[PDB]
């Protein structure tokens, strides 16, 4: 079926893997290059065999190509994709006056307590960027994140530089070009970022009228992270073709190191055992084309009829 | 063998590559997306179906290292590789008096008394750059090319980074680590550029003790550049192993678009008629480390024995 590259990765990790000692103190079984294509044609590549959170999809990548940074949009769609980045913030504020906090995540996946005393804080700071605007302003902005990257790289000169709204113009003026390239890695801030991007580059490829993208990523959660980057970046492909008036290609996903915490074995072989089901079908807004101005009541998913959700510990 | 990977993407590239319009005059059968991996263990990868001049692959490799962008270097080696592109700064100079030499090349591989008058003047132009420190300093110095890249990325606090040379030390300290990436695409430059980076950008992977590198090939001439790049990458990463005194894994070349000339199929067809033979084997100075202090003498080749040479047009 259409979501088989998939399942083959996890399969191959599996067989292949070699043990490597991830920065945290989950293990991971890792691969390093890797190369899946998807026809855009026959079907939405989001899976069957596991329910995927579309609505988290969406909100998530309308949010990038608005070129935001804050939280807030975020949260007012339901969103918590973000929260502990700015929320790891709030804690490390001067001004943060509460719990400790310190290490989380780590130890709120132990103590439970402690979970709930976390849980708590976090909710007053969800409600707080939802309605203090000082707040949100000060540490719901994350800035250096893919909406950025995209729409405002910083130059020199002190300028900014939209680098999906240039690429874009040139797929419509120059669709030949080997040079739609978008880039989310910069030297200078690599360095001192606390998540350097994963979704590291990509390059939109235009062809007898159908639009192609390849996304190269260095690191890559294949249980709880993949299926997620699969329909952004389909649906990212689905939205330029659409503004364009060209026809949608394949997504090409290229991996630098795939890999599988330990903690997840279980569940990938469990999902396995699944045999995928037709694929559902994307629909977006004939009366409108400019996809910077689009709103979730434009895209629509049909007939997407999952296997039920396959829950796991996030490795941390 | 070896280089089966090669061969294989030659011919898919003529079983199943679109005809796309290159930017040229020359049309291209090309593809989107496509990945190769070369085993180290096996061999150097410098192709045995047809001879490679493995002199130019060291000398500019080298010059990349020293984050060198001075022609001077190349032609005290004897290396022409990247001439036209100093050259036309000098033809486009407002203190350039002599012949026309506008549209050259596409000229040049017409009007054969014009590629007389052409090659008269490159000669001289070539002499300068080797005595006149001044001349060199101002028309022999490219600047934005991969050695600056590399090793001089230009920070907005007027500063300048080592990307390689950070990058390895990062291999010392931190072998596991997913972010050992090194980009030569830079959007605020991108644009203005006569020719953006072909070699957009490559990561490193330790595992086992063993190191691997991938790089991310946006646009490839599958008959005249690809088989130089398969070495020069191949030998970056033995470069590096040999500093950091680890193994050699494997190189894993992905490209965006793979694109053959067309004034090139009768030559690649033929190439194919041949059988590869063993590989040669590279051979680096022991009681040296420091890589980026090397010199041709300190890099060797052991048992090359290709076929003969395989001429063809450059398309352009
Ligand atoms: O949806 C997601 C979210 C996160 N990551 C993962 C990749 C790595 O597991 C971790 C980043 O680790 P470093 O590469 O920074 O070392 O985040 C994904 O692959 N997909
Ligand atoms: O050794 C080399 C030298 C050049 N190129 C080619 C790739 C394209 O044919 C051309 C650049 O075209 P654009 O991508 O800039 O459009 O140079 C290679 O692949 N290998």
């Amino acid at each position: 079926m259409l979501e088989q590259p998939y399942l083959d990765l996890a399969k191959k990790v599996l067989d292949e893997g070699h043990f490597k000692p991830d920065r945290t103190h989950t293990g991971t079984y890792s691969i390093f290059g890797h190369q899946m294509r998807f026809d855009l044609s026959k079907g939405f590549p989001l899976l069957t065999t596991k329910k995927v959170p579309f609505g988290l999809i969406k909100s998530e990548l309308l949010w990038f190509l608005h070129g935001d940074t804050n939280i807030r949009f975020l949260l007012q769609h339901r969103n918590h994709i973000w929260d502990e980045w700015a929320f790891e913030k709030w804690v490390k504020s001067d001004e943060y006056h509460g719990p400790d906090m310190t290490d989380f995540g780590h130890r709120s996946q132990k103590d439970p307590e402690f979970a709930a005393v976390y849980h708590e804080e976090m909710a007053k700071f969800d409600d707080r960027v939802l309605h203090d605007d000082a707040f949100a302003a000060k540490y719901g902005d994350l800035g250096l994140v893919y909406g950025s990257q995209w729409r405002a790289w910083h130059t020199s000169k002190g300028d900014t530089i939209d680098q999906l709204g240039d690429v874009i113009e040139q797929i419509k003026t120059h669709p030949y070009s080997r040079r739609l390239i978008v880039s989310a890695w910069n030297p200078e801030d690599v360095p001192t970022m606390a998540l350097p991007p994963c979704h590291t580059l990509y390059q939109f490829y235009v062809n007898d009228g159908k639009l192609s993208l390849q996304l190269y990523q260095r690191s890559a959660d294949i249980f709880l992270g993949v299926p997620f980057i699969i329909a952004s970046y389909a649906l990212l492909t689905h939205l330029v073709a659409h503004e364009c008036g060209l026809e949608v290609g394949e997504f090409i996903h290229t991996f630098g190191d795939a890999h599988l915490y330990v903690n997840h074995l279980d569940q990938i072989k469990e999902q396995l055992s699944r045999t995928p089901r037709p694929a559902p079908t994307l629909q977006l807004n004939p009366d409108k084309h400019d996809i910077f101005d689009f709103d979730m009541k434009d895209i629509k998913l049909l007939n997407y009829d999952p296997y039920p959700a396959i829950k796991a510990p996030v490795a941390v």
